[PDB]
DNA sequence: TTACTGTGGGAAAGA
DNA sequence: AATCTTTCCCACAGT
C-alpha cells in the first residue's frame, strides 16, 4: 500500500516544480571557536529557505488531514550542532515559501569537535514531524589565519579561497554585533541586509602580463590572492559587481605593500574592494546602501578607509534536499533524504548494471528510470546497484515526449530513488540510453 | 547609571 | 630562529 504508481510518477515528473518540496541550507565552511564563557556567533548566520509551491500543497494535506491551538499547520524548526540536543536553538521565521536564519549559534572550546555540521529538524504546530536535514561540513578554527605566505599541506579546502567558489561579505561597525550587515541583492540591486545574505561566486581573473615582461613564471594555483581582480556574481540572480580588486585591510588602513600579493586571502580576513581605474575608490557601505568611496592616501603603501568600506570575507556552502510524497502523505518523517553523488555504469552486455554512490541510502528505496522501477539491491548507506531496464520498456506513447531528446532523438530518463511509502527523491541525475 | 556582553586586538603559550 | 596557531585577557561600544 502506498507503493509509488507509474501514473503517479508521471503526474509528478511532468509537474516537478509544482509538486517538489525543496529545502536548502546555507552556511559558512568555517566557524571561529568560543573560549571560556564568551559566545562568538556563526556569521553569516546559517539559514534555510523552503522553496517551491510543493510546500503549500503539503500545508493543506496537513491542515485537512488535521481536522480529523487552532492553526497548528505552521512550521516549528530547530537547529543544532551535530546530533546533541542541549543547544538545539529554535529557528525564527518570490517562490520562497518560507525562510529562517540561526543568528546566535556558537561552538565552545569544550567541544572536542574538529569538524561538524548543522542539523535542522522541522515540524508542524500540531507536532507533526517533517524531518531533519544536515548542513554541509564545517571546520572549526581558533582565529582567522595570520599566514603571510602559502603552505602546501594546509587543507586549503577550508582556509584558502578557490577561484570559482562562493563567499559571503559582511560589514560590522566598531566591533558591534547589532551593526553587522551582509551584502545582498534585493530588487535586482545590491544592498546590505541585517537578516539575509547572499552567496557570491568569486571569479578570479588571471594577470595580463606576457611579452616584454619575463620576471616571474607563474602563481596560477587558482586561489585568490591579495591585489587580484575579482568579479563577484550573486549565485541566486545573475547580478554582479564591477570587476574590483581585493586588498587586505588592517585597522582602517588598506595595506598596499608590494609584498601583500604573496598572501592568499583567508577565512574571516578583513578586506576592501578598490576600483580598477580609480585605485583610490572602494566598494563602500552606507545606510544599507552600496556606494563607491573616496579614500585618502596616508602613504604610498597605505590608505585611510572608513569602517563602511571594510568587509570580512568568508567561504560559503549549500546543502539542498528535494522530496515529494507522491502517493499518500506518509506517517514517518522524510528525514533521511538519500543523496546521490554519481551514477556509475559498469559491466556491459545483458548483465549491464548501474552502481549508485551516495549517502543515506536505506533498504526501503527502489531506483526508478523515469516511470520504470527497477530491481534495486542495497549494499550500504553509501551504495546501491540495479540493472538497466530495456530501452523499449522505459517509455510509451503517454511518455514518449518527455523521455526523448528532441534534438539527438535519444532516450534520457531522470533517475529517482523512491521510498516504499511513495516518497520521491529526484536524484538530480539523468540516465541517457546512449549507454 | 550599573551589569552584562559580542567582538576584535594583543599577550603568552604551544608548535 | 622565526613564524604561526591556540589560548587568554581585555577594553570598546552596545543592549
Amino acid at each position: 500500500v502506498q507503493s509509488l504508481t507509474s501514473d503517479r510518477m508521471i503526474d509528478f515528473l511532468s509537474n516537478k516544480e509544482k509538486y517538489e518540496c525543496v529545502i536548502s541550507i546555507f552556511h559558512a565552511k568555517v566557524a571561529q571557536k568560543s573560549y571560556g564563557n564568551e559566545k562568538r556567533f556563526f556569521c553569516p548566520p546559517p539559514c534555510i529557505y523552503l522553496i517551491g509551491q510543493g510546500w503549500k500543497l503539503k500545508k493543506d494535506r496537513v491542515a485537512q488531514l488535521y481536522k480529523t491551538e487552532q492553526q497548528a499547520t505552521e512550521l516549528v524548526a530547530y537547529i543544532g550542532i551535530g546530533s546533541d540536543t542541549s543547544e538545539r536553538q529554535q529557528l525564527d521565521f518570490p517562490n520562497i515559501y518560507d525562510y529562517c536564519a540561526a543568528k546566535t549559534l556558537y561552538i565552545s572550546d569544550s567541544d572536542k569537535r574538529k569538524y561538524f555540521d548543522l542539523n535542522a529538524q522541522f515540524f508542524y504546530g500540531c507536532g507533526m514531524e517533517i524531518g531533519g536535514f544536515v548542513s554541509q561540513r564545517i571546520k572549526v578554527i581558533s582565529k582567522p589565519s595570520k599566514k603571510k605566505q602559502s603552505m602546501k599541506n594546509t587543507d586549503c579546502k577550508y582556509l584558502c579561497i578557490a577561484s570559482g567558489t562562493k563567499v559571503a561579505l559582511f560589514n560590522r561597525l566598531r566591533s558591534q554585533t547589532v551593526s553587522t550587515r551582509y551584502l545582498h541583492v534585493e530588487g535586482n540591486a545590491f544592498h546590505a541586509s541585517s537578516t539575509k545574505w547572499g552567496a557570491f561566486t568569486i571569479h578570479l581573473f588571471d594577470d595580463e602580463r606576457g611579452l616584454q615582461e619575463t620576471d616571474n613564471f607563474a602563481v596560477r594555483d587558482g586561489f585568490v590572492y591579495y591585489g587580484s581582480v575579482v568579479k563577484l556574481v550573486d549565485s541566486v540572480t545573475g547580478i554582479a559587481l564591477p570587476r574590483l580588486r581585493i586588498r587586505k585591510v588592517d585597522k582602517q588602513q588598506v595595506i598596499l605593500d608590494a609584498s601583500c600579493s604573496e598572501e592568499p586571502v583567508s577565512q574571516l580576513h578583513k578586506c576592501a574592494f578598490q576600483m580598477i581605474d580609480n585605485e583610490l575608490v572602494y566598494l563602500c557601505l552606507s545606510h544599507d546602501k552600496i556606494i563607491q568611496h573616496q579614500a585618502t592616501a596616508i602613504n604610498e603603501h597605505r590608505h585611510q578607509i572608513n569602517d563602511g568600506a571594510a568587509w570580512t570575507i568568508i567561504s560559503t556552502d549549500k546543502a539542498e534536499y528535494r522530496f515529494f510524497e507522491a502517493m499518500g502523505q506518509v506517517a514517518n518523517p522524510i528525514s533521511p533524504c538519500p543523496v546521490v553523488g554519481s551514477l556509475e555504469v559498469d559491466g556491459h552486455g545483458e548483465a549491464s548494471r548501474v552502481e549508485l554512490h551516495g549517502r543515506d541510502f536505506k533498504p526501503n528505496l527502489k531506483v526508478w528510470f523515469g516511470a520504470t522501477p527497477v530491481e534495486t539491491t542495497f549494499r550500504s548507506e553509501e551504495s546501491l546497484h540495479c540493472s538497466i531496464p530495456p530501452v523499449s520498456q522505459v517509455r510509451n506513447e503517454q511518455t514518449h515526449w518527455m523521455f526523448t531528446n528532441r534534438t539527438t532523438g535519444d532516450v534520457e530518463v531522470p533517475i529517482s530513488l523512491v521510498r516504499d511509502d511513495g516518497v520521491v527523491y529526484s536524484s538530480g541525475l539523468t540516465f541517457s540510453y546512449k549507454s
